[PDB]
DNA sequence: GTGGATGAG
DNA sequence: CATTCTCATCCAC
């Protein structure tokens, strides 16, 4: 396969610099509550880190311009514009978070090679960096295939910049793991292509186990408990003991990843399968409060159903108690689903408060720290 | 289907 | 560690 991973540069900060170009010459960070969730490259050179506490950021970089990024409407809107632009190149585009997309270019590459003539194959040319500086063998089929990929990735980024004013990086490789690992080698606004003989050099470069996809905090804790603390430890661990510890498909998967093998296909994401709205806070402790919060969250949600075309057939309420989340969910009554000029707030809040009182014993003190509404089962 | 664990940015 | 504010998959129930 030829796979591309496209990753937008400091995405939230970029959207803000487009929303307000008075900002693009200054160090800029996007704040959510007490965290600077991301910042532009001017800020990073001054020592601002992703997800940095506001106190640390004020002390380190008092010049930092901070814009509030708690409302994701604009980021979400730009995000979908990006994947839909990419869907002009191939029908199958896999989203990861708001600012990453994978595309399987192998169909398109194969078409381009068929169209190619004898004299200008000579004469195929790289777009962007070649990982680890290795030289292209224009006589190697796989090399040619990846170079054509790099040219497409270049056209993708050109379309993005022209149509949307957005800059990002791309990585081109034989699978999703590798494409995503290589896209960030040169940052920001650059692209790199991974040729197969230097794949092993790329996986060697990983310093920590949590740098493998799908190995989060909990999985790393499990592996730590089996004596596996590093990537080489994982490569080196008995497959059969690991299968009898994590399960067959998880063990085989995460072990393949550590040798750079990833056969997962690129899957079309499409529109969200669920919309939610949420807010975190120090204390909710009353039903009256937690009602007003829900009404607010629900109001935002209803604006988004309206946009979208499909109707939710279920609603989910989510809480976080002081000191993970809890949810209940239930079906939305058929008569409420036909809403779109009527009063849907009242029966919807009625349902959500029943869900709330099911989870929270209001006859006794409580103390929430997050509330989310969610619409799912979308038809 | 429902609700919790765990992954992604 | 999560934290933020989302969105997704897996699986016992
Ligand atoms: N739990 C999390 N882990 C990692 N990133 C997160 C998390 N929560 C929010 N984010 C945001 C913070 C940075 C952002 C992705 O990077 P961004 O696009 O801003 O910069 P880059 O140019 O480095 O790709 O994802
Ligand atoms: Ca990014
Ligand atoms: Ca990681
Ligand atoms: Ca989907
Ligand atoms: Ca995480």
């Amino acid at each position: 396969r030829v796979i591309v991973h496209v990753d937008l540069d400091c995405f939230y900060a970029q959207v803000e610099m487009i929303s307000n170009p008075e900002l693009k010459d200054k160090p800029l960070g996007v704040q959510q509550k007490y965290l600077v969730v991301t910042c532009n490259y001017e800020a990073r050179k001054l020592g601002v880190k992703k997800l940095m506490n506001v106190r640390d950021a004020k002390e380190k970089c008092p010049q930092l311009v901070l814009v509030n990024g708690e409302d994701l409407t604009r980021y979400r809107e730009m995000s979908y514009k990006v994947t839909e632009l990419l869907e002009e190149f191939s029908p199958v585009v896999e989203r990861l978070g708001f600012d990453e997309n994978f595309v399987d270019l192998t169909e398109m590459v194969e078409k381009r090679l068929q169209q190619l003539q004898s004299d200008e194959l000579s004469a195929v040319t790289v777009s962007g960096h070649v990982y680890n500086n290795q030289s292209i063998n224009l006589l190697d089929v796989l090399h040619i295939r990846l170079l054509v990929g790099s040219q497409i990735a270049a056209e993708m980024r050109e379309a993005m910049y022209n149509q949307l004013g957005l800059t990002g990086c791309a990585g081109v490789a034989s699978n999703k793991l590798l494409a995503k690992l290589v896209s960030g080698v040169f940052k920001p606004n650059q692209q790199t292509v991974l040729l197969p003989e230097s794949c092993q050099h790329l996986i060697h470069s990983l310093n920590h186990i949590k740098e493998i996809p799908g190995i989060g905090y909990k999985t790393a804790k499990c592996l730590e408990a089996l004596g596996i603390n590093s990537v080489r430890d994982l490569q080196t661990f008995s497959p059969k003991i690991l299968e009898k510890e994590l399960g067959i498909s998880v063990a085989q998967r995460i072990q393949k990843l550590s040798f750079g093998e990833d056969n997962s296909p690129v899957i079309l994401s499409g529109p969200p399968q669920s919309f939610s709205e949420e807010d975190s806070f120090k204390k909710c402790s009353s039903e009256v409060e937690a009602k007003n919060k829900i009404e607010e969250l629900l109001a935002s949600l209803l604006n988004r159903v309206c946009q979208d075309g499909r109707k939710p057939h279920t609603v989910r309420l989510i809480i976080r108690r002081y000191s993970g989340r809890e949810s209940r969910q239930c079906p939305i009554p058929s008569h409420v689903i036909q809403k779109l000029n009527y009063d849907v707030m009242t029966p919807m809040v009625d349902i959500l408060m029943k869900l709330f009182r099911n989870m929270v014993n209001v006859k006794m003190p409580f103390h929430l720290t997050l509330l989310s509404v969610c619409f799912c089962n979308l038809k």
